[PDB]
């Protein structure tokens, strides 16, 4: 049962000014299952106005962190109450398996749980005295809500990616304007209903669905948006930051990757190593920012590892995401599907081997299904090696030495995550410093915790999500200097 | 004795490729006293190459914080050894009084002293374990040098503004490329000589003089500059950030202000309050970012306060900055001089009173001297009230209530500093939260400490200089997750 909602502005459901709507497409069946509102510039001004009013009123602009946490704990409780419907809708809306969708629903409530406790602790650290080598000055640092924040998010983890920004923004005390992806907005709109259901103060959270240049764009060039927190592709981040530059507006950039997985011959279990290699590149149909999309395996175990990988890979169940025991679903859209398959075909033109998958599963007549693909005979000058595919596609390379492995791992414009599979501690530490990234996985690929800073360097962007970082991004920092002497400054001659 | 240097690149003095030079102008005498090298795009590539090589070599890319601190403590010791020549040159080069120039020389050494100790402590907090609710995962945060950093700085505190970025960049372990203002580059180039004199590793610090679009510009669009730390005017920050957006490059923005000074009738000393009001708007010939350029005085004391202010003001000695007991010098350039006087004249056209100064001092035939100016009969729709003047110009307004005072204080596009002069504690706290800025001064205007976060919000930009913030800006943050279980992931069916 697909819901039909409006834009969530000022605590009420509000229709878009131009009355425009965009379809909801089912990636498993290529059918229109509904429609979402498509906001425009005028809608963004109404939502910024609603956000500014929330910041000026008492039930939001004057709340303690503890008061704000009561609300986040209540949003977590509704997510957990409706886990089954939300997980089904996230699945029907993004193509993600019901299992991953329910797993993202647990993660979402856990994120509000984390930011609830952090909002309660925020009241304590609001005032931080800093000792000085002065008998005339008194100093402290005042932490306060930054104000109006624009939250532009991607479709890969529709609710989860949004929540990474919503949970800390609200914890910090900001009034947010959430703009999710036009490919997966069902759960974000439902978040609006949860907020109505928990009585969240009006304008505290504003959810605006619609096209990126149409609804995301004006938020980036709005003179009353204190900050834009952006997650998505690099070319989009450029456009956003370029617009935010005109208004000297701060913007955070969480972008893509071509993260490497380095496996060395000293692995205790070839079956556990291959299972992590699968999860790092085929979970979420490969549509993961930190996906370990380049496998740099040692020549020694390369022969053994590839056999187990492909055995495990050919075992991945590709079916309808709502089905029982499904391990792989379709990609999000038709445009994504073609781009992904164009990458597989471009690897053929260039001279690479398609050792596994690469074609459409013969049993699924409808939907954007791509077989999990493992490509070999890959050189550094190839687009497959060079660029983020965002499909269940893995390219493979061999090495002999540590130096060779480092060299290959860092031969990328990206710098999000990296995984190092080895039993040698000091080699795992060497890789910890050599990896020109923001995330290092030791003896796994992909698990994260709220308590940790998420982000990259190079073409993967700047800024850190999660941890205390994710909350501090939405805090304005005040220097409070007080002069405590009766004595005059002594600079300037007295009349 | 004016020095004639080259560009400081890779530990050696290197000539600019195009052989171009730009003059050094004396603001007190309007004479060419020398020339500085004017770097171009090709020069920026050589310096980025030098910076990348320093990051790849052992004597810089492998140093401990303690090793880096030995160097900063040595740069501080040379600054203090040559205090007298550097202070004279800063004065001849910027127009700043020898007193303020020597005071900036003390501040500079103190800043390296602060960042030396912070570099020593950096080694300890390099690895930070974060406890988890997991018996299978182990996590910690790795802090490391960010890499190659571009440091674009203004002429108001030539050496001091540069040092605010140089001291933390070098403490953090980055290889910096310093680009100072073409109006005041004498001391920054001399910093190059100090670095030669202390044996600072090659490429660790690269100093590139020259025009902003010519030498600052390519640094902003260079693909191998990890981050741009920018201080200067808003329109410049736009151009820099717009260029950094193409390469999704992080950039910090320390911009201008129209900071208010709120004085209430409950002041214990009218003479101490007026002296701080002078220092906040006439020190450095008003060329201060955080200058308290708008005085919102209470109607009650307005009559009394203005008499003492003007009495103290008419007492300010305007002479040659190298002279004995000089309290005000000339503005930096001819272009600045005209812009500043155009503001004073624009206040006349608009309907304001020029209660004090506004004209050129009758006794100085040469130089860009402007009398300290106090303008009254000022309304909110006036450019004088609205925009940063960057001259010794103060505009004045009266109020009756707290609400009226807050309203006037925040009626600006800026948001750098703010000063509140009152004996009422809870009123000083109310103003602490109401002031829509990044710096609050209680019972003073302008003093800062290294230990404090410097920066603003709104049109004054984003990011924080100084404190641990200033060092963390130059640290890449790594998430280190390690899987410690023998058990398989359980996601994906085993073959
Ligand atoms: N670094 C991270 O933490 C992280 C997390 C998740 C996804 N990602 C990256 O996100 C990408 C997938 O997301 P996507 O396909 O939604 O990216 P995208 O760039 O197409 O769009 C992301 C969001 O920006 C909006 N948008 C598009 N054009 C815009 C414009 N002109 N102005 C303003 N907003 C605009 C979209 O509507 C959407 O909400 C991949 O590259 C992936 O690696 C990164
Ligand atoms: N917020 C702070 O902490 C702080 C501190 C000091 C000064 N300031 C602000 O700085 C301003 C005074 O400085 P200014 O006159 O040197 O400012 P500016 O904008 O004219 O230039 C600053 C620097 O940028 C360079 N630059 C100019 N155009 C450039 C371009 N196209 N690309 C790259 N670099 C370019 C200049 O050569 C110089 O080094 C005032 O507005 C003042 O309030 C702010
Ligand atoms: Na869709
Ligand atoms: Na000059």
């Amino acid at each position: 049962p697909i819901p039909r909602r409006q834009l969530y502005i000022g605590g009420e459901w509000r229709e878009p000014v131009k009355k425009n709507r965009i379809p909801i497409i089912n990636p498993a069946t290529e059918e229109i299952i509904g429609d979402i509102p498509a906001a425009t510039a005028e809608d963004v001004d109404i939502a910024v106005e609603a956000a500014r009013k929330a910041i000026a009123r008492d039930d939001w602009g004057s709340t303690t962190g503890a008061q704000r946490a009561k609300y986040l704990r209540a949003i977590a409780a509704k997510v957990l109450e409706k886990k089954s419907v939300l997980a089904t809708l996230e699945s029907l809306d993004s193509g993600k398996t019901l299992y991953e969708s329910a797993a993202d629903m647990d993660d979402v409530a856990g994120c509000f749980e984390y930011y609830a406790g952090l909002a309660e602790a925020l009241d304590s650290r609001r005032m931080t005295p800093v000792n000085l080598n002065s008998d005339s000055y008194k100093s402290y640092v005042l932490r306060e809500p930054l104000g109006v924040v624009g939250l532009i998010t991607p479709w890969n983890y529709p609710l989860l990616m949004a929540i990474w920004k919503v949970a800390p923004a609200l914890a910090a005390g900001c009034a947010a304007i959430l703009k999710p992806s036009e490919l997966a907005s069902i759960t974000c709109l439902e978040l609006g209903e949860i907020c109505r259901e928990i009585g969240l103060p009006s304008g505290a959270l504003n959810i605006l669905t619609g096209l990126g240049p149409e609804a995301g764009g004006p938020l980036a060039s709005h003179p009353h948006v204190d900050k834009i927190s952006f997650t998505g592709s690099g070319p989009t981040g450029s456009k956003i930051m370029t617009a935010a530059a005109q208004l000297v507006k701060p913007v955070s950039l969480a972008l893509g990757g071509k993260s490497p997985i380095v496996v060395f011959d000293d692995i205790d279990n070839l079956d556990i190593a291959a299972e992590w290699t699968l999860f790092g590149i085929f979970a979420n149909t490969g549509q993961v920012c930190s996906a370990t999309s380049r496998l740099i395996v040692q020549e020694n175990i390369a022969s053994a590892f590839m056999d187990r990988l492909l055995k495990w890979t050919k075992n991945i169940k590709i079916s309808d995401p709502l089905e029982e025991d499904c391990k792989l679903g379709p990609v999000v859209s038709a445009g994504q599907y073609e781009k992904v398959l164009k990458f597989i075909s471009n690897a053929k033109s260039e001279g690479a081997t398609i050792l596994c998958g690469g074609e459409r599963p013969q049993h699924l007549k409808k939907g954007y299904y791509v077989q999990p693909t493992i490509i070999t005979d890959v050189n550094t000058s190839m687009e497959i090696w060079k660029e983020e595919v965002f499909g269940p596609v893995l390219c493979v390379k061999t090495f002999k030495t540590e130096e060779q492995a480092i060299e290959l791992a860092n031969d990328t414009k990206y710098g999000l995550g990296a995984a190092v599979m080895s039993k040698d501690v000091k080699r795992c530490e060497r890789f910890t410093k050599a990896f020109q990234t923001g995330i290092i996985w030791i003896n796994c690929s992909q698990p994260t915790f709220n308590e940790l800073p998420w982000g990259g360097k190079k073409r993967s962007g700047f800024g850190r999500d999660l941890g205390k970082w994710g909350l501090e991004n939405f805090l304005n920092i005040k220097q409070v200097t007080e002069y405590t002497s009766a004595e005059p400054l002594a600079f300037y001659k007295s009349p």
